C-alpha cells in the first residue's frame, strides 16, 4: 500500500547479491539469499530500518557460500524459506512453483526456474517490476549447467517459459554479479542475452553452455553440504550489539550497573571532561588526538568501553583500539549527552 523498502547488499568474499524488501507500511520485510558472514550486518541493518524480518528465502541450494538463513533464524527469529524441490532439510516452509511469499499488504510469487540446480526458483514482486532470477538467468549471462543436477535444456526453457515472459521492463536481480554489474531486464536480456538471447535456439545454447569450463567455486566443498541443512554448523563480555556501520556498542544500563568490571576512556577535550556535562565516574580522560600515542597506559586484562560527546568521537577511538590490538572494546552509544537523558550517574555535572 505504501513504498516499498528495497536494498542491495554485496558479499565481496562470493560476489553474491542479498536482497532485503519490506513493507513500509507495517515493516515487514523478506531477505533474499542471505550470506553467512554477513549476519551481522543485514541484522543490524534490519534493526536501523525498524524492520521485522517474517522470512529468509534461498533460491537454491548454494555452491558458492554458506546461507545465513539458520543463523538468522537462531538469532532474530526469522523463518527459513527454500523451494521443496531442492532437497534441503530443516526449513519452516517449502516453495512450489505458484507460491506466495506475504509480508504486510506486499508478496513475492514463486516462478521454477531450475537449469542450474533442479530447485532453482525466481521470485516475481507482486507488480512484476522486479524480480530475482537467482542463478538461473545472470546479467548477459546464466549459471553453470555443469554440476550435479545442472541441465543446460532445462535451464534454456525456464528462462524462456518463466523469465522472458514477464514484463519486458520488468528488472532482473541475480544472485551474482563479477564484474560490478547490479541489475537487467527482461528485454534487455531477451535481446543481448549472448548464451540464450536473440534469435539463439535451445541447441545453440546447450553447445555453448557444455563448452563453458569454469572453475569450482572456492567454498564448494563446505557450501553445499552446510545449505542441504538450510546453514547448520560473538563477544560474551558485556550485552554487546554490532552497528550497521560495524561499531561495537555496550548497553548502557549493564555498564551503570557494572562500571567497576570496565575501564571508562573519555575521549573528549579537556575542557569537556571538566565541562558542563560532568563525567561518568573513574572515567580516564585521554583525548582522542591523543589516544593512539598513548595505548601503552592502558591494559588489555580489562575490556574498555569509550565515551564521548554524542558517542562519535568515541566510535573512532574504538576503531583505533582494535587498530592497536585491543578486542575487548566497546562505544557507549549516544555519549554523555543520552547518559544524562536517561538519568544515569555522572560526577562534576551542572
Ligand atoms: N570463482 C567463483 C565461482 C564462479 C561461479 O562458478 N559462479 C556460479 C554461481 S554458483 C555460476 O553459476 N556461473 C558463473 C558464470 O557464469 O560466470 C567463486 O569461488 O565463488
Ligand atoms: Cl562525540
Ligand atoms: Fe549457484
Amino acid at each position: 500500500s505504501h513504498m516499498l523498502i528495497f536494498r542491495q547488499l554485496f558479499d565481496q568474499q562470493s560476489s553474491t547479491y542479498t536482497y532485503l524488501l519490506a513493507d513500509s507500511t507495517t515493516r515487514e520485510a523478506v531477505l533474499i539469499d542471505p550470506v553467512f558472514e554477513q549476519v551481522r550486518r543485514d541484522a543490524a541493518l534490519i534493526e536501523e530500518l525498524g524492520l521485522h524480518l517474517l522470512y529468509t528465502i534461498d533460491t537454491h541450494v548454494h555452491a558458492d557460500h554458506v546461507t545465513g538463513a539458520w543463523m538468522l533464524n537462531r538469532r532474530i527469529g526469522s523463518r527459513i524459506a527454500i523451494s521443496a524441490a531442492s532437497g534441503a532439510e530443516g526449513a519452516d516452509r517449502y516453495l512450489s512453483h505458484g507460491d506466495k511469499v506475504e509480508f504486510g499488504t506486499r508478496y513475492l510469487t514463486v516462478r521454477a526456474t531450475p537449469g542450474h540446480t533442479d530447485g532453482c526458483i525466481t521470485l516475481v514482486l507482486d507488480n512484476e517490476t522486479m524480480a530475482f532470477t537467482g542463478d538461473c538467468l545472470l546479467i548477459r549471462g546464466t549459471g553453470r549447467t555443469d554440476f550435479q543436477r545442472g541441465d543446460a535444456h532445462t535451464m534454456f526453457r525456464a528462462v524462456h517459459g518463466q523469465i522472458f515472459t514477464l514484463p519486458t521492463a520488468c528488472l532482473l536481480y541475480p544472485a551474482h554479479d563479477y564484474r560490478g554489474l547490479t541489475v537487467t531486464s527482461v528485454g534487455e536480456e531477451r535481446r543481448f542475452n549472448p548464451r540464450l538471447g536473440g534469435e539463439l535456439c535451445e541447441e545453440d545454447f546447450t553447445g555453448y553452455m557444455t563448452n563453458l569450463h569454469l572453475p569450482h567455486p572456492k567454498q564448494i566443498d563446505v557450501a553445499v553440504p552446510a545449505n542441504l541443512k538450510c546453514g547448520l554448523a560473538e563477544p560474551d563480555w558485556a550485552p554487546l550489539t554490532c552497528s550497521f556501520a560495524g561499531i561495537w556498542e555496550i548497553n548502557a544500563q549493564w555498564l551503570e550497573e557494572n562500571l567497576r568490571a570496565v575501564e571508562i576512556v573519555d575521549v573528549r577535550e579537556p575542557e569537556e571532561f571538566n565541562g558542563p556535562l560532568g563525567r561518568i565516574p573513574a572515567a580516564r580522560l585521554i583525548s582522542l588526538g591523543e589516544l593512539a600515542g598513548r595505548t601503552a597506559e592502558l591494559t588489555k586484562d580489562r575490556p574498555i568501553v569509550t565515551v564521548s560527546r554524542a558517542g562519535g568521537r568515541s566510535a573512532q577511538a574504538t576503531v583505533m583500539l582494535r587498530q592497536a590490538g585491543f578486542e575487548r572494546v566497546a562505544n557507549l552509544p549516544g555519549g554523555m549527552l543520552r547518559w544524562r537523558a536517561e538519568g544515569r550517574v555522572v560526577e562534576n555535572g551542572s
